């Protein structure tokens, strides 16, 4: 009668040199805020891991903490251990994470081909990451395609959300959610980035791009501010006008008009991914030709 499974363990930070437990190669797997990710090896199991190197301070401390909490979610990259060591005398935190070999979301899409129903199933999985986060009052605030790596190159490899460098915390019965903690509008710009990734998912380019010799509001940044974009053919010719209408509710200019991660997930095109059009999509050839 009690949520036993709801007790997860809080972080125990190892303070011995991480070079007892891992070989640490000089080779970089990626780059993220505050940290380069080197590839390391467990010295005992010889298994292969990702190491991010932050330098101690309330930013660093905050990433480890927030991220440790989100580590439980299946769709967020799993933390193996966190070490607090002395790196040349200056003190820093070391995050050891699982490895993700499937590449970025888009790279592992840019070779085949990709259909709507398949993008819907993909958009759902990112949504679960985002819906878990907001349910524990964390906003990621840098959800981009480069923060999305696949575990393996198997067809059954998971899509996982990396990097908590910019992630931030957001804090009777008929009481209203305002009173129960004001909560800014941070979860909001995850919802925006979800649209941007939904948009780039279906056609193969971003809704906002660089072009200056035109008519009204040239700036890459003015098009963002105004909310000036739309869905060209052919790329969008046959794309569900239900789906376009969904992308209209995340790419709202006004943060208060956007769709909440819950509304997003309950919304049909996501929820029932397994009963949307299986119709073709230009992504694979669009995203390939351009580059
Ligand atoms: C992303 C980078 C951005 N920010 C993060 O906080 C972050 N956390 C991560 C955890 C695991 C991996 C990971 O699994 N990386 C891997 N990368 C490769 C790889 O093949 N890299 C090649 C890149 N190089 C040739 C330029 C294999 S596994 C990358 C991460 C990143």
């Amino acid at each position: 009668q009690f949520p036993q499974f709801h007790v997860k363990s809080g972080l125990q930070i190892k303070k011995n040199a991480i070079i007892d437990d891992y070989k640490v190669t000089s080779q970089v797997l990626g780059l993220g805020i505050n940290g380069k990710v080197l590839q390391i090896f467990n010295k005992r199991t010889q298994e292969k891991f990702a190491l991010k190197m932050l330098q101690d301070c309330p930013k660093a401390r905050r990433e480890v903490e927030l991220h440790w909490r989100a580590s439980q979610c299946p769709h967020i990259v799993r933390i193996v251990d966190v070490y607090e060591n002395l790196y040349a005398g200056r003190k820093c935190l070391l995050i050891v994470m699982e490895c993700l070999d499937g590449g970025e979301l888009f790279s592992r899409i840019q070779d085949r081909a990709f259909t709507e129903r398949e993008a819907s199933e993909i958009m759902k999985s990112i949504g679960e990451a985002i819906q878990y986060l907001h349910s524990i009052n964390i906003a990621h605030r840098d959800v981009k395609p480069e923060n999305l790596l696949y575990t393996s190159k198997r067809p059954n490899a998971i899509l996982k959300l990396t990097d908590f460098g910019f992630a931030k915390e957001t804090t009777p019965y008929y009481v209203a959610p305002e009173v129960l903690g004001p909560e800014k509008y941070d979860k909001s710009c995850d919802m925006w980035s979800l649209g941007v990734i939904m948009y780039i998912l279906l056609c193969g380019y971003p809704p906002f791009y660089s072009n200056h010799g035109l008519a009204i509001s040239p700036g890459m940044k003015t098009r963002i501010r105004m909310g000036q974009y739309e869905f060209p053919n052919p790329e969008w010719s046959e794309v569900s006008e239900e789906v376009k209408m969904l992308i209209r509710n995340l790419l709202k200019t006004e943060p208060t008009q956007r769709m909440t991660i819950t509304e997003f997930m309950n919304h049909p095109w996501i929820m029932q991914s397994t009963k949307v059009p299986q119709t073709p999509l230009h992504t694979s050839r669009v995203l390939k030709e351009d580059k």
